[PDB]
């Protein structure tokens, strides 16, 4: 329903907040990240609600989409923090770590090198504040009709903030399928994301209903 | 290779196609699916050499490339040749194996569904031929290029043959860049299933290196 630019002034409003952190092990890295991702996770779903059209869809379908794209969604937001600090993670203002200490926990020394190689390509493509919501947007309902519609729209608010940017009409679509083909790539770390934490012992859907609903 | 136009690109892509093989005749399912999916591997390595700019990169990153992306490459492949087959994969013509012939197969429990649904996806947006050998070839050069200032060349030429399809089709320019990012954003599944099917199968650089050496 809405216009180009009060799309991007609707999800820049909607930016959720840099959350701060709590030699390490294996066992308190993680309790570090899993900690830090549980309370970003509160606010990623207030984020999600107010994604133009996502409150329009039904529970069911809402819980769906974040339970499959969480991981995804916070990948993303780690890498935009992190493209000012070349050869580091920027976790949290006050947890920002190279590609040395990532070695406390086994596997996921290749996981890091994928997240700071997707920096460097933010960086290398000088990515916008602009893009990177709306990037963020498209990650919430590709990765679970009327969504494809509100897909559309994103597409052609990406597509207005290049036009403006003085791009022709080669450039637009050709950055528009760099934007969209780094997503693959962030699927993938997703997935090898999810692999470790499945590699380890033992609630999201529960946290995701409560808060929903 | 970077000079080419976009229906010449579009014709060195489908001349560079690869045949439908089929599946071992013996009347007296994993095994059948390794044997065709190692016979088609081959066939893979010369269509490779035949994408634009891609023999324009070393040994080295060309076998990284294909090792990153083969599974993604027969997947779509698997899912274009069944798209007349709804509710239907079609691994070979002799091989077509619905949803419950599938459900009872090794691991094919989660991506059955999936390669379903994106078959299903790719018959309603009516995803032409050309279209669909622009998209193999984006996967070959995307798959493996963040695990190189020639390869995004070469995707961003692929990106302008894409949009000429659509241009051509009769397609308005808001049409042409919605198709655009609903084929690209497509590819995210491709990725997503081929990376639940190396799970699976993990229950290599070196082949590639020998079939390049031709
Ligand atoms: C890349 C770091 C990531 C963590 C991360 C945390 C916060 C953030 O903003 C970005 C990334 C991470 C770590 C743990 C985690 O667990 C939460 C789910 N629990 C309840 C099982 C999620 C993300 C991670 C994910 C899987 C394995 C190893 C690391
Ligand atoms: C979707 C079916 C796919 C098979 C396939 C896909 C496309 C195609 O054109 C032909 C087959 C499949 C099965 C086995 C396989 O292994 C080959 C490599 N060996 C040497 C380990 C590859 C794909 C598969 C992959 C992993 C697990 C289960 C199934």
């Amino acid at each position: 329903s809405l216009t180009a630019d009060q799309m991007v002034s609707a999800l820049l409003d909607a930016e959720p907040p840099i959350l701060y952190s709590e030699p390490f092990s294996e066992a308190s890295m993680m309790g570090l990240l899993t900690n830090l991702a549980d309370r970003e996770l509160v606010h990623m779903i207030n984020w999600a609600k107010r994604v133009p059209g996502f409150v329009d869809l039904t529970l069911h379908d809402q819980v769906h989409l974040l339970e499959s794209a969480w991981l995804e969604i916070l990948m993303i937001g780690l890498v935009w923090r992190s493209m000012e600090h070349p050869g580091k993670l920027l976790f949290a203002p006050n947890l920002l770590l190279d590609r040395n200490q990532g070695k406390s926990v086994e596997g996921m020394v290749e996981i890091f090198d994928m997240l700071l190689a997707t920096s460097s390509r933010f960086r290398m493509m000088n990515l916008q504040g602009e893009e990177f919501v709306c990037l963020k947007s498209i990650i919430l309902l590709n990765s679970g009709d009327h969504i494809h519609r509100v897909l559309d729209k994103i597409t052609d608010t990406l597509i207005h903030l290049m036009a403006k940017a003085g791009l022709t009409l080669q450039q637009q679509h050709q950055r528009l399928a760099q934007l969209l083909l780094i997503l693959s790539h962030i699927r993938h770390m997703s997935n090898k994301g999810m692999e470790h934490l499945y590699s380890m012992k033992s609630p999201l859907s529960d946290l995701l209903l409560e808060m929903l609903d």
